[PDB]
């Protein structure tokens, strides 16, 4: 529902994507409640998350997911401060948007890059520059759940495609960045399926 | 699994035992000792995230009593391997329902109390259910979130500030965050979790 | 070699795929190279590919003894790149046939006299101690949980008559090494416990 690339019949335009990633459930929940006061961004998911994180998705248009935002950092940063990491993209790329709420492995799909973060909002935040700077497809993804909060996915498309993305990958990441893999020409075994 | 029942249908079982074990091997020896040792009724002998083990046990006040002793001595051999414990005389009804699997409830104001132990969060939770006129809505105990627990308790706000003092002085240190909010917005509103 | 579910069958439908490898990551990314260049340098069956708990990443594989030999060589050298990824290996030349029905997912024993219940630091140790345990002893592999859930541990556990599951804790110990974490065993657990210890 609220995480469709493009708005259900009667929707307003929401692009706009923020996430924040606190070391705090309990925070996490009075973060979650100043941003949506402090301006009508539509809650995703408000989830404890593996390694015991709590992650916060909201979306919106640009200026009230900015607004949500700043309320957040200021709760998220109260006392001792809980916010790991954080993510504000005004325009997520449309591929994005499907493999947010839960992890997805790929059936079916090529040369392959496989982006191993330390946290979710990296792995969003490099996906969508990945995403916008080559004609690549995302196929894998799981974000926390099963990995102790470290986040993954795949990218797949020709060699020269997913090598370009691959650079704007580390850019975006930096220090957030784990592992990146680049397999040009995968066995037929693991062709299309790469998790099983 | 009516062996969750805060009442019979059976003998009357209102005490209840846990235990919080750094060890599954351990857990295991841990449970033999204490039902060898008294009849009490074993609700759960399960690894958990973070990769401990969580006992909990029913009974009568003396039988719990007795069980949790010899637990105690077989989780503390060695290098010991007992990371918490609860003991409590009278479980809270409302708790009952919430030991076996987390909880989010479909739907004033709220405390959401976060602990570094499963047995902090039943401590927590009992005590507040018993000084304040609150109501246990949500809680997660180690699965999912790397062995810390948490749960929310709903009321009037001066309820759940009275909840939360009582939350304080049980957890100690164990307490990792409390947070209470007055009047959640509507998308909070019944459901914090999402 | 990802597809099918005969896959971890003891007995082929096809030749015979005695042997076992199985690596154990700490990088996602990198063991899927790892699996890559294994199958690239010999025709072994891959059983799976997949993140556990802790966030590392496990590859089991089957195949004749020479083809897993030749693949884990290959393994080894990607997994070692740079930094090591390999956080344990096993190289089992002919597996146990019990194990192979508790390598695909964690197995509860709803029904059985004795039993030792032991726990590792790593994945590969439980394989390797229940391999030799079942090996050296008459006992029966009941319980197994490799990783998911208990943050990258495993556990499993033997029965059998008293003094052979006393047997197979020695080798256990042996075999795992600093790798065990906790051995116990019980002679008589409770009726309440016996034939169910987790629930
Ligand atoms: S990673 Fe595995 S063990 Fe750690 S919290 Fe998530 S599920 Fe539990």
């Amino acid at each position: 529902e609220r995480f469709d690339a493009t708005p259900p019949a009667g929707e307003p335009d929401r692009p706009a994507l923020g996430v924040l990633e606190l070391t705090s459930i309990a925070r996490g929940i009075t973060v979650a409640d100043a941003a949506l006061k402090r301006a009508p961004s539509l809650l995703l998911m408000s989830r404890p998350v593996c390694s015991g994180k709590h992650l916060l998705m909201m979306r919106g248009q640009v200026a009230e997911v900015e607004e949500s935002m700043i309320a957040a950092r200021e709760i998220a940063g109260a006392g001792s401060g809980a916010l790991l990491d954080e993510l504000e993209l005004p325009y997520a790329h449309e591929q994005l948007w499907r493999f947010l709420d839960a992890p997805v492995v790929a059936d079916a799909w090529e040369s392959v890059i496989i982006v191993e973060t330390a946290t979710v909002c990296a792995a969003i935040d490099s996906a969508d520059a990945a995403l916008k700077t080559a004609p690549v497809v995302l196929r894998d993804m799981r974000l926390a759940i099963g990995i102790a909060g470290k986040a993954f996915f795949t990218l797949t498309g020709e060699l020269a495609d997913v090598e370009a993305a691959a650079e704007v990958v580390r850019e975006r990441c930096g220090a957030r960045l784990l592992e990146l893999a680049c397999i040009a020409r995968p066995v037929d075994e693991l062709r299309g399926r790469l998790f099983f």
